[PDB]
């Protein structure tokens, strides 16, 4: 549900950018769908959304298909892909990015 919110052609640059099986990296990739800046409030919602569950976390699973609200089927991570948003969206190793784990990272991606 956040292809309504954004774009389009964000997600059609940071998908071709990271499109390859293990070219995704979460700085590149969210800068420049445009997240990046986007206003901490329409942010809070963009990982409402990555929270596919419901608890108001985003888990690891979540991570792996953490582009299905922008794409159905759009990126699949490729494992190694979904090691990486994790070692670099959880600082605390708690396996969970809350919002300010999750808003702080996409700001400063
Ligand atoms: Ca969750
Ligand atoms: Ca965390």
């Amino acid at each position: 549900a956040a292809k309504d919110l954004l774009k389009a052609d964000d997600i059609k640059k940071a998908l071709d950018a990271v499109k390859a099986e293990g070219s995704f990296n979460h700085k590149k990739f969210f800068a420049l769908v445009g997240l990046k800046a986007m206003s901490a409030n329409d942010v809070k919602k963009v990982f409402k959304a990555i929270d596919a569950d419901a608890s108001g976390f985003i888990e690891e699973e979540e991570l792996k298909f953490v582009l299905k609200s922008f794409a159905a089927d759009g990126r699949d991570l490729t494992d190694a892909e979904t090691k990486a948003f994790l070692k670099a969206a959880d600082k605390d190793g708690d396996g969970k990015i809350g919002i300010d784990e999750f808003e702080t990272l996409v700001h400063e991606a």
